[PDB]
DNA sequence: AAAAAAAAAAAAAAA
């Protein structure tokens, strides 16, 4: 039988690659979103080549003595998520997981010698995002879920003020467990008052079911709900697709038909590309470029024209007939296309990072590698150095000794222990451990008041203090 | 047989 997975994670920091996990926690669930088996939760333990974030500290509660404490090692922690992960027939879900959590995962998977999206795909799997499937429910078909209107009276999509608009116990919030709850109510809610959107969304989560609704060459108008609108736009627009990214097979170039889209017209693609990539507060009196992407496989809302009823866009101030005009101008000039697509084609303008816990997307591994990684986790610690691997990706061999490094320091010899020694001292720098120590020293002078955001940074310098 | 593109910028979620 098939099965929903919702999971969340709490990390150190914002960025997934960079940060190391803290906790875990996750919940099996059937179609009808009723619990099956134990409820999942543990902490990871954090290697002794990195500090935590503060802010995210102060937001998680949750200090490395603590991770520390209670946590298995990030090898271990990543082996149980991956077992839980690659359960055929199991739809993994979460709250902003797309752009956030499967990073994490991804990284979590890659850094460990696990394969970083085998779980979404095999055995029949997916993956699944329902924040878009908020501001899609209150977009498109809000009728029976209170939303919260924010101090501007815009619509707000955090977890917690959804939940404690709806009646549902949101009581201490920023938790793993109670996150997975608040989002499986979040879920059941939706599906009860509103299934028809449910289940659309859910079955176009997939790449190819997706596919189907674009209709490149004839510009086939379709609504897309997305937060890069606005929330005073419900997060939502008509949207018409130029063409196929010239690169990347997964994006495809949307043109917004509700803003001004003159500047395709006027303006060549080297000038709009410089025009595309300009902040609205340093942009002059010009209209900016009405152009975005749209990722088909980090789930994007995409539906056709009239699933955004009249009403709908009266009641999110969408004008069709602007819509509808823009549309007709871009039928009426090929032209358009020809200039933005070449936008896209650019090469990469960033040089890319030597740091070997961010090269996650610097191609595939290769199946002898694939399978090489295995006898590498197959193999007991003691053992990785004496087994002799002859591996192709550059990578695989800065990822072993930080594994083995980071994961099982009695394994290393005399050698290993000093080359990372100096690991260390080159990321604990007096100039790094300053900047640290000022971070702490300015929030404390801040949140002095609250006597629980000052334990936890005193936590900090103590814990700074004995890593060091 | 299949899986991906971080970071310029649009906004708003997550830690």
């Amino acid at each position: 039988q098939s099965t929903f997975l919702f999971h969340d994670y709490e990390t150190f920091g914002t960025h997934p690659a960079l940060d190391r996990p803290a906790q875990f926690a996750a919940i099996r669930t059937d179609s009808e979103f009723n619990v099956i088996g134990e409820p999942e939760v543990f902490y990871c333990k954090p290697a002794d080549d990195y500090l935590p974030q503060p802010g995210a500290v102060l937001i998680t509660g949750i200090t490395p003595q603590e991770a520390r404490a209670k946590g298995e090692n990030e090898a271990a922690f990543a082996a149980r998520i991956h077992s839980l992960f690659t359960v055929p027939k199991t739809c993994i879900l979460g709250y902003n997981n797309v752009r956030f959590d499967d990073e994490v995962t991804r990284n979590i998977f890659y850094r460990n010698f696990y394969d970083p999206y085998a779980w979404s795909w095999q055995h029949d799997n997916s993956r699944w995002d329902l924040l878009d499937v908020m501001r899609a429910c209150y977009a498109l078909r809000p009728e029976g879920i209170n939303w919260p209107e924010n101090d501007d009276g815009l619509p707000s999509f955090r977890l917690e003020h959804l939940t404690k608009a709806n009646g549902i116990e949101h009581s201490n919030a920023h938790d793993a467990m109670a996150d997975v709850y608040a989002t499986i109510a979040m879920a059941k809610l939706v599906k009860t008052r509103q299934p028809r959107l449910f289940d659309y969304l859910f079955t176009h989560r997939n790449k190819h079911k997706l596919m189907a609704l674009i209709d490149v060459p004839q510009m086939k108008p379709l609504v897309h709900v997305s937060g890069m609108f606005g929330a005073w736009r419900g997060n939502t627009s008509w949207v018409a697709p130029l063409a196929w990214h010239p690169e990347n097979r997964n994006a495809v170039i949307m043109v917004d038909l509700a803003g001004d889209i003159s500047p395709l017209l006027e303006l060549d693609s080297d000038t709009l590309r410089e025009r595309l990539y300009t902040a609205k507060t340093d942009l002059g009196d010009n209209a900016a470029v009405p152009v975005k992407l749209v990722h088909i496989n980090k789930c994007p809302v995409l539906a056709q024209a009239n699933t955004l009823r009249p009403e709908d866009a009266d009641r999110l101030g969408i004008n069709r007939q602007h819509c509808l005009d823009n549309l007709k101008i871009l039928r009426e000039n090929p032209q358009v296309r020809e200039k933005v697509v070449a936008i896209f084609a650019e090469a990469e303008p960033f040089t890319p990072s030597d740091n070997v816990d961010a090269q996650l997307y610097n191609g595939f591994f290769s199946d002898a590698d694939r399978a090489a990684m295995k006898i590498v986790l197959e193999t007991e610690p003691r053992n990785l150095p004496a087994l002799d691997i002859t591996f192709v990706d550059k990578r695989i061999e800065k990822l072993l000794f930080n594994y083995r490094a980071r994961n099982f320091p009695g394994t290393l010899d005399y050698a290993e222990q000093q080359r990372w020694l100096e690991h260390r001292r080159q990321v604990f720098t007096p100039e790094f451990l300053q900047g640290y120590a000022d971070e702490l020293q300015m929030l404390v002078q801040q949140y002095a008041d609250d006597k629980e955001k000052v334990a936890l940074l005193k936590a900090l310098w103590q814990y700074a203090e004995e890593i060091v």
